[PDB]
């Protein structure tokens, strides 16, 4: 029954709400138009002054602020599935496993909401990091975020909203593929379930947006492909900067 769907897709977009701090709705509002302009930082003299006025060469401080910020962001997705229903009574082990898998998947589909072609927002919405200032970094970091904002301005043309991306996300996270599950059968079931609530709340939300949810899930695809290239960008760096940290908690998910 749809009423049971209703009450599913509302129950996550609340959580949602109160798991993650910055929404697509509070990003969008920043990044269009008096209280809520971000100071924005496109060289190092701006970067000089934005780390005064917000708040070891250019380049790997900006690397480290993504390790910090992709680290809360973890803690961010991983307080958001606990509330999925069924999620914490699986198998210890595919907790782990789904959450090792699926939260790099959900950080590049939640960073698109603080993108737009030119950059994207930083420190809560405070700043804005130009696309061009990342892209002109030191080899190999300028190569970084560029594949995101090539997703994400993709992907924001499908004009999800957070109560879409709510429900989306937890989709991702019940992956019954993951490698190593122990149980496949009951998160398929959980997702299967989550796939139903997914589909009437896009078939309501957008009306006129023919076959949204078939376009939503091809998008799982990019995401796949964001991480490897990611992963591999990342062994770079750890031969060519042998003094330079990497957060253990990334390096036990990315093992
Ligand atoms: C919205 C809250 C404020 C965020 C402040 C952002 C600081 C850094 C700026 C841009 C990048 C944003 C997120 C990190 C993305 C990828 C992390 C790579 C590290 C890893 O996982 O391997």
């Amino acid at each position: 029954e749809s009423a049971d769907l209703r009450a599913l897709a509302k129950h996550l977009y609340d959580s949602y709400i109160k798991s993650f701090p910055l929404t697509k709705a509070k990003a969008r509002a920043i990044l269009t138009g008096t209280d809520k302009s971000p100071f924005v930082i496109y060289d190092m003299n701006s970067l000089m002054m934005g780390e005064d006025k917000i708040k070891k060469e250019v380049a790997i401080r900006i690397f480290q602020g993504c390790q910090f910020r992709s680290v809360e962001a973890v803690q961010e997705i991983t307080e958001y599935a606990k509330s999925i229903p069924g999620f914490v009574n699986l198998d210890l082990n595919d907790q782990v496993t789904l959450l090792k898998y699926g939260v790099h998947e959900i950080i590049y589909t939640m960073l698109a909401s603080l993108m737009n072609k030119d950059g994207v927002l930083i420190s809560e919405g405070q700043g804005f990091m130009t696309r061009e200032f990342l892209k002109s970094l030191r080899k190999p970091f300028g190569d970084f975020m560029e594949p995101k904002f090539e997703f994400a301005v993709k992907f924001n043309a499908l004009e999800l909203d957070d109560s879409d991306l709510a429900i989306f996300i937890a989709v991702i996270i019940l992956s019954g593929d993951r490698p190593g599950l122990l149980n496949v059968k009951p998160i398929e079931d959980i997702q299967d379930n989550l796939l139903q609530a997914l589909e009437l709340q896009l078939k309501l939300n957008h009306p006129e947006s023919s076959q949204l949810f078939a376009k939503l899930l091809q998008k799982m695809t990019d995401l796949r492909q964001i991480v490897t290239e990611h992963v591999q960008l990342l062994q770079v760096i750890k031969k060519t900067e042998t003094d330079m940290s990497l957060h253990p908690l990334l390096q036990e998910i990315y093992k």
